[PDB]
């Protein structure tokens, strides 16, 4: 049991293809103890009974300041007085189709590009602000990032959102540091989520589904040990990884799960 | 005449410690015919009268939706009918003291870091956006950054709002790319502008006037070439050599002005 | 036990002080079986039986083209017919003292440094070209490194053998992807090792000797977790994951085991 | 005139298609003053006689510690006594078939490595450590790069190099940055000289001449600008902006001059 003991928050659970149900199935395979949360809850609460172990589900909407005032207090009690988290995994990621996907990029007015901001990148911090407090020294806050380094046709706004939080976690690492905390980032490649698998179905139009098929061609194809995107387990596994003891002296950094595709140009 | 016979719009002066204001006087020194933008113009006609030669001073407020979508219109009437832009200087940054100075990171509210990524960033792209039509091919978007890199002390969300923009150009670069005009940004080393003469004079207190005191010693020893916080001349020439047919291979990039301070850990 | 079953070779111990000695003794402490290479085997003996577990010891010396061809045979003989390793370590660094310490930069004639990027960033790939034929697949070759991605002082050359190091690390990723064996590095930050302490007591002299503790000193302060020169077992832990398969997604890439010290300016 | 009265040692010219060439070229267009160095004096002079102007033409072998030690008085006999250079320029790169081509990374013998690492990378120390004792302060010592940051096939041991002589450019920097003078590479995309144009057309056959084709078409498809291998203009532009004094805070960094390729995924 590599998270024997351990206590981890997960959010961003919203199906069975979501990167966050991999993370919290994992977690559970290696003993940790759960508390996820969920921003439709009917749908959660029948997707997390698919999960091997129970796991109490609390309500959070990252944009509402009640629930996120309330959620250390909300925590203690799914997890008991006494207990506090080892753990806190950030599977968040919003951006409307104005800043992601066909739009052109200088067509997303600039209040979706703020609402994607808000919940992709602003809410590593809001959400480390709340549950530090109720964090045992020692403890790893890991976020869910994609490379943002370089410009890419399609994710626009969201690859924006995401060199922000990349910014942000280093800010966070200074303030989780004071906790005996981490806090790092993992840069997944792409995963065949139900919206990623909808888009090379054609949802998004034949250009869009051409582009997003050859990026993930392209991924496969420059990863030195290829790349399933069907595949959420070697993704799962690293935030594993970072949530044990045994990457201690990491933090305000990026750990890419990517088949090591971004290390290689062809 | 590095600029000769070049139109450049320089948006950002508010007073002759600006950067802006060292762009546009080097940019006329070196033959280039300016449009300025401004945001209080009371100052700003009387600061932008102690430059070399005169400019139409035009109005643009970056979040003001109804000064970006008349821009072109408004500098097609400053510069002629017939001519256009060859190039455009960025120089706009804010971010409310909640998000940048003495306030620790998790206590800025989004409204305010969601107003200081809408000017110090998303405003690059909705600049581009407005000018680009008005701009003729060979020509040189230009914005203002400082390495977000790695997280500092005080400059906190405003570090954020930079990692936003580096992102942001990538993507101006790709669209201003298909009217044969390049994108870049130039990343300064620390300059005593008036807030920030300010702030080592005590103004954020003595905790901030001492971190700004200890990143600009800090910024001449790493610096192999020495960085003087009070001459604002080479960031200046930076942005003209970038805005100059010098530089034409160069596009989605980040030219440093920092002495070489970025390069060296000690 | 993280590494249970698995058959590592780990180069590089000299002393008990040595990465190498810890990253063995933690790898033994979970389980791995290993294969030790030395480079005065007598006197490695002695070291080596200080680990929790016996360990077959071979000679090594990566500049000998003759115990590289018979490497692999050597260690089949070790571990086993029709046994393959799971793990290697290198943890090999050379640089003459003209190239690195006091010695001005330009004063390093270039067979000094020849020798050093040989031992130093070739062997990494002669290690790999020996040991990849005898590895499993899902194995790992784990390589050390500091990050040299700015220059400092007194590394000199030592710091231009770690930039090439980090490129054969690519390179090696490449072909060790077709054996499904992954390939990376461990940045690690600065270790107190039987040399440095020297250096810092005054070896080196008063002027290189205050350089290189303040060089040293500045990654307690940068780290938000803080950093100790004299603890191992957190860069010892951080090799130990890479060897696992915990991170199974990552090759031709660098995990900074440095308190995070890289991400933060100041 | 950009380098107007200006003297500046251009090294590396072996045919009119070779970037030293082009960068002479346009140095002399802008009234640059030039000193010339060759490895074959006699055919190197017929090519030097296709530039603009005349120019001492001087012997140069970085191998050889004897040319090295004479350059900097060879320099002042040519230039005349008490006058310095304001500009160097290293175009020399080199790197046995062994290590780049068609040869397996794992097969090249260290011999050819170091020859080549000697050539491309530590030549570049020598060259500065010759000539900085004979610049004038606001020098530039400008030297060519290629971005090794991301593996690629056949380029192999070159990008070793490459990655070597990015770290010797740091500290090359802090060097010059005693005498006032900048250090800085520019990084450029792949130009079709004798060599590049050859291999393309099966000189290391169909597998090596495709990857090579893919690779080098992926250039002008990623650059939001474009990009024409055979056009050296805008590469030879770049460095004389570098050797200009337009780039004043510009040190131990690195220029694109790759229409922006390295900063799009696709
Ligand atoms: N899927 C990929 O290809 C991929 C690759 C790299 C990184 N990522 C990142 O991984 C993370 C997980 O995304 P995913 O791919 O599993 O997709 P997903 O569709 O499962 O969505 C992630 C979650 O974000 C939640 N969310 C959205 N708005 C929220 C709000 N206001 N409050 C709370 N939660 C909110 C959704 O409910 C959902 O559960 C995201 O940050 C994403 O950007 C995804
Ligand atoms: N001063 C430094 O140390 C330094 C260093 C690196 C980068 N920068 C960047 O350089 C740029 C110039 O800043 P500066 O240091 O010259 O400061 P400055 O005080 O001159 O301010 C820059 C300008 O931004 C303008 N601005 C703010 N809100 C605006 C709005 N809504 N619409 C239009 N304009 C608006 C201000 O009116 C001002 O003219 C900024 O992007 C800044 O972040 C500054
Ligand atoms: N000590 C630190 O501060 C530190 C920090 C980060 C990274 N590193 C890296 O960790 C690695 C291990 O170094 P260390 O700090 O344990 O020092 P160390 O004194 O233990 O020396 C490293 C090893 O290299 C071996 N070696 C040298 N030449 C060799 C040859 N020809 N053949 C075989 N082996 C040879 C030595 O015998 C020694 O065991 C190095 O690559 C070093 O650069 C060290
Ligand atoms: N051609 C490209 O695609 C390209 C692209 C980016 C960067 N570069 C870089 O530009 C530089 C110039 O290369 P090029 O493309 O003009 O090729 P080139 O064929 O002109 O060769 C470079 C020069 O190096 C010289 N050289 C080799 N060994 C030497 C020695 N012992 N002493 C002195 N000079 C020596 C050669 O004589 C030649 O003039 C190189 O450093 C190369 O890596 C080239």
């Amino acid at each position: 049991g590599l998270l024997d003991g351990k206590r981890i928050l997960v959010s961003g659970i919203i199906t069975d293809s979501s990167i966050a149900f991999h993370i919290a199935r994992v977690a559970q395979e290696q003993g940790a103890q759960l508390v996820l949360t969920g921003f439709r809850l009917r749908l959660i609460q029948r997707i997390t009974d698919r999960l091997p172990a129970k796991a109490p589900l609390l309500e959070l909407d990252v944009q509402n300041e009640e629930h996120l005032a309330s959620l250390a207090g909300r925590v203690t009690e799914a997890i008991g007085a006494g207990n506090k988290l080892d753990g806190v995994v950030h599977s968040i990621g919003f951006m409307p189709q104005t800043g992601m996907g066909i739009n052109p990029f200088f067509d997303a007015p600039y209040a979706d590009v703020s609402k994607g901001i808000h919940i992709s990148a602003y809410s590593y911090a809001s959400m480390a602000k709340a549950l530090l407090p109720i964090m045992n020294p020692g403890g790893s806050i890991v976020g869910m990032d994609f490379d943002p380094s370089r410009a890419m046709p399609a994710y626009n706004w969201m690859t924006v959102a995401k060199s922000a939080l990349e910014s942000v976690n280093r800010f966070v690492a200074r303030e989780a540091g004071k906790y005996g905390v981490r806090s790092n980032l993992v840069a997944a490649g792409p995963i065949r989520t139900l919206a990623m698998s909808a888009i090379v179905g054609g949802a998004l139009g034949e250009e869009a589904g051409a582009q997003i098929q050859l990026l993930e061609e392209g991924w496969d194809q420059r990863a030195p040990i290829g790349w399933n995107m069907k595949d959420a387990t070697p993704v799962a596994k690293t935030v594993c990884a970072l949530l044990s003891d045994w990457l201690p002296a990491t933090t305000g950094d990026i750990i890419y799960a990517d088949g090591g595709a971004h290390t290689q140009l062809l």
